[PDB]
């Protein structure tokens, strides 16, 4: 695994990373990673302008992509594509294409949320915070809890748009699978 | 094909039939067919209790299942699945578990549309309308509007529960592929 990361450092309470993005610069609004795990729920990604009422996380429940949305345009919790905690590694993108979300597994799209986000560089506060393996709010304050913590590998990523980030923090140190 | 009919009957305006069930009745929360064609974009079939605010609709969008589904609880506009316009068979499910609706293709679970309906038995007007290959409202009045004829067959499908069903009507005849 090219230097690959544990999702989760023990109890699985907060994210492993938390990067910070200023939206006026964002241009590649699109993120990718591979991830490996035999557990069946957690969080993958979380990603917020604002923990109360713009918000998006990425996780498994039932071991397949669960995605949770939370913004002006569109509330939803929806799980779609094949399992994925078979202890193989997979690739997935997750990428805003107009108006829409999509969600790429595999090299297939497995879902395609429309009608859910207006343009990002037009939006609001203009800094977005991606927390990777954790939320940035209780679990319990999702529309649909799950256990937070992931059990799983992480490597390759590629969050939105590296000349966009404005600091990169870690509560702990990275582990490596 | 064990007796299939074409979705639509020239111009794809209306629906081939349309059936109407009682809530009050209604055990099995479930629809399945199965579905063949060329074509990338239609109406499969709408369900609603209220055209205005209660509805449903499962068509395909650029060749690939897309749900729009309007009430109390949840308004979206999902795509998700294979793409399905290869000119052979597939078959589809389409079942309400708990709050959540579920697509199933070609035996698997593609989407799960989670915490987007109360019970039937519970719910407000107790009757449930089911219409084939067309809305019954105008495809301008969609969330996101679709040309709606969809050019493909349809076969061995089942609506709900036949033991809840009130009448069925066609407005014209059926043509056979
Ligand atoms: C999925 C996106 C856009 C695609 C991506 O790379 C990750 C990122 C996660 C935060 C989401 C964002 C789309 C727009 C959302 C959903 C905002 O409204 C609030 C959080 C944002
Ligand atoms: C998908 C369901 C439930 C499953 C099925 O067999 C078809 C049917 C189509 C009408 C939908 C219904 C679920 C509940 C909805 C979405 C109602 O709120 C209004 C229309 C109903």
């Amino acid at each position: 695994d090219p230097p690959a990361v544990h999702l989760s450092n023990g109890p699985g309470q907060e994210p492993i990373a938390v990067m910070t993005f200023d939206l006026t610069k964002i241009t590649k609004t699109s993120s990718s990673f591979e991830v490996r795990t035999w557990d069946p729920e957690g969080v993958i990604f979380y990603g917020d302008t604002n923990p109360k009422d713009d918000w998006f996380m990425l996780g498994l429940r039932d071991g397949r992509p669960e995605i949770q949305l939370h913004n002006h345009w569109a509330q939803l919790t929806v799980g779609a594509g094949p399992r994925l905690d078979d202890g193989r590694w997979h690739q997935v993108e997750v990428k805003m294409e107009g108006d829409s979300v999509l969600l790429e597994v595999d090299g297939e799209e497995v879902l395609r949320l429309r009608q859910v986000s207006g343009p990002l560089t037009s939006k609001r506060h203009p800094i977005m915070r991606i927390a990777l393996g954790g939320l940035l709010f209780p679990a319990s304050n999702l529309r649909l809890p799950l256990v937070p913590a992931l059990d799983g590998c992480l490597r390759r990523d590629s969050w939105l748009d590296k000349q966009a980030e404005i600091s990169a923090s870690a509560p702990t140190s990275l582990r490596s699978c």
